């Protein structure tokens, strides 16, 4: 069990969206208020960072997850599409810049 998500958090408060078996389409278009409208639907997940190192688990039965990350602010490379069958490492760094490692 070395596959996950594992974020490297410099900025406190920042929280982070999971949608499993995500639409790719809708994953391109989203933006911050698209993707909060579904913070209530069965297939999403809204998790707060904590400071320093975070490690969830990805159900290995779904192939494939969107990943938001919401700054508590605005950056660049704020959302991706992950896979459960990998080590999947990101860093957010004082920056605010989001590293994919």
């Amino acid at each position: 069990i070395m596959d996950g998500l594992y974020i490297n958090n410099n900025i406190p408060k920042t929280k982070i969206v999971l949608e499993s078996k995500p639409d790719k389409n809708i994953f391109y278009s989203d933006n911050y208020q698209s993707i909060s409208q579904r913070a209530a639907d069965d297939n999403v997940k809204a998790l707060n960072l904590k400071t320093g190192k975070n490690e969830f688990p990805l159900d290995k039965d779904i192939k494939d997850y969107a990943l938001y990350f919401i700054l508590p602010k605005k950056t660049e490379n704020w959302k991706y599409l992950i896979s459960s069958d990998s080590v999947n490492e990101f860093t957010i760094k004082n920056d605010s810049s989001i590293e994919k490692d």
